[PDB]
């Protein structure tokens, strides 16, 4: 509308988002100023995993804003308590650690990392390092950014953060090699989303922490995007029956209602921080922790994980069937699907627009697919029939 | 009632809290689950300078929460535009950049200024420099951390951000033998927080701008603390008529209601961002956008500036009639003050506790006193009488 020239006039051009606007959204819906419906394919990167505006969520944050919203860290409230409890039962993990956005909690396992190692593996002074993967997306604060192996995110941000080594994903080698005695951590993604929905061999994450453990190495799982019953089961080191020494989770954490995200590891390694060593504002506050706490509820009450598991299962069946060849590989877990083509992928999404699905390219050669995982048997029926309409 | 011992459980060591439980708060009255009502005279380190949960502020969260909460950045909103023009017509300013946290926003200026020195002053490759300041609290993800001059919020995090050069607080001098021709900016707080509620010389901002408009340095104020009425003025910097390269923004913007931050300046400084080189997921969603502008709306329409200013100036004056040897000095601005002692503070914190007044001090020897902009004359009085029984 003429929201988007107002944006332009003020707005920082970091961002350079589709002509849309959407004012409503529910479930899996979605709706701009003149009315079009739109199917979210995208879940808003898999933060609204329950839907958009679920009203067990909602009631939640409208109950805790009645109460108290910010009581600073130098305080208790009344819900991190519960909160801790829950993701503690969830993880099955010591101690929590809660900051606001997935970068801040990424953050915080370089700083957890890193202290461990020199306080108990008594690796060398400044010595530290921390093993991460190419093509790996996890944020865009100095500490996560230097992470990444993409020279867009990085040109011209100044000196990077030292100590950072870059292995090929999905390659046990390539770790066995990388290790050495200062190597503090192995921080991954169980399936990489941004760099295409790439899904690492079969037990590799077995695999994986097996090495990180003769080695004394932490094995970090970054499940921000995967985890939480995305990819058809609780977690996405589930798959490999894989129990990483800290999960970090975000984005769905708080259902896409607020952003709340944390750490999440046993006593040895998160018990390194002694009060005063880190923290944030923000970062545990009772809005947060009593929207979280709903966005979990819901998630087992209504059984999200086995309906991710189930309905992602089918779809990728049925979009295996759609001959083209045009398509090098129809692949996902759960509903974290992705659609590899030897063209690129946007033209095609603007015609899934035209039609009423919304998604974004990554990689340029694939199509993302992961909606919310609340979406009815019919409307995922509906939404496999406009995708063959286009791709076929 | 001992939701600490579920917090100690599950809960990281990066916090010690006092054993106090808040479940309600309103105003500038907090309660906890007994009934017991206290004063925060710290408005949750400046983030409720509206008090907590004001009316019209919560009002905003609801309408949005019935609307939309997260659309992804890779679609519009209807709330970003509005919200944009709201800050750049504060801040005078061509652009702003949303995040989430204040850390994030500072990460954002670091990011910014290096890619103005490279891409606009030209300076040297992975060769820029940024001044800080001892004493300076700018956050807790690795860019801000690398730039404290406290070794303990630094202790075991591994390999620091390089680029980062630190300087007395309020030192002229300093400044101008610090600056290299490869300085890309100059990040302060216009008052300290976490330093003790220091205030620089007067004009010293001022001069400092001037010296660095001279040498074509940016001049970044962080006002995430300081800003928004906290020191009787919107911004601190107007204490010196001075407007700064660009401001970061933070906790206040809010009202305490939903974590929002930005980084504002002009188009020659931020349209250094291209499209896909900086971001965050919930950064600038539609419901932290609508409660911020009404967090705005409330801090203007009721006078909340002005009414910190007289209160702030009141009180200053009031405290400065107690006589007592242990009072170093009283100092501040609006309703952000601090007062020194030549003791350690905790003790006197401990029994304003019991006298119903909640505070926190820092650089041990400093009470901080900064209650919501929104303290009746009343309820400021009556705080003065209990602070006064205490220090006297």
């Amino acid at each position: 509308k003429d929201i988007i020239e107002l944006t332009d006039t003020y707005g920082a051009n970091n961002y350079h988002p589709l002509p849309i606007v959407i004012s409503k959204a529910e479930g899996v819906w979605v709706e701009d100023p003149e009315g079009n419906r739109y199917m979210d394919l995208l879940s808003a990167y898999s933060a609204v995993n329950q839907g958009h505006r679920h009203p067990k969520i909602i009631n939640a944050l409208i109950d805790q804003a009645n109460r108290v919203t910010l009581t600073s860290r130098a305080f208790h409230s009344d819900q991190l308590g519960p909160w801790y409890e829950k993701v503690a039962k969830l993880t099955n993990k010591e101690m929590v650690l809660p900051m606001n956005t997935g970068a801040e909690a990424v953050e915080t396992a370089i700083k957890t990392a890193r202290r461990w190692a020199y306080d108990v593996k008594k690796v060398e002074a400044n010595r530290a390092e921390i093993i991460v993967c190419e093509d790996n997306f996890h944020g865009r604060t100095m500490g996560a950014v230097s992470m990444s192996s993409n020279e867009e995110y990085k040109r011209g941000f100044g000196p990077m953060l030292p100590g950072i080594i870059v292995i090929p994903y999905g390659d046990l080698e390539a770790l066995k090699a990388a290790i050495t005695p200062n190597t503090a951590a192995f921080i991954l993604e169980p399936i990489q989303g941004e760099a295409g929905i790439n899904i690492p061999p079969a037990g590799f994450l077995k695999e994986a922490l097996e090495v990180c453990k003769k080695e004394n190495v932490l094995f970090v799982a970054d499940e921000i995007q995967t985890g939480l019953g995305r990819t058809g089961k609780v977690f996405a080191c589930d798959w490999d029956n894989v129990t990483p020494d800290m999960y970090i989770l975000g984005k769905a954490l708080g259902g896409g209602v607020f952003p709340i995200s944390c750490a999440a590891a046993n006593r040895d390694i998160l018990g390194v921080f002694e009060p005063g060593s880190h923290g944030s504002t923000f970062g545990g506050n009772p809005l947060a922790c009593a929207v979280s706490i709903a966005a979990l509820e819901v998630l087992e009450e209504e059984k999200l994980t086995e309906r991710s598991l189930q309905l992602g299962e089918k779809l990728v069946g049925q979009l295996k069937e759609i001959d083209n060849p045009m398509i090098t590989e129809v692949r996902g877990k759960g509903l974290f699907i992705g659609i590899e083509l030897n063209e690129p992928a946007r033209p095609y999404c603007e015609q899934l627009k035209a039609a009423g699905l919304l998604c974004k390219e990554t990689h340029e050669n694939v199509i993302r697919i992961a909606p919310p995982l609340v979406i009815s048997e019919e409307d995922l029926e509906w939404a496999f029939q406009k995708i063959k309409a286009v791709l076929s």
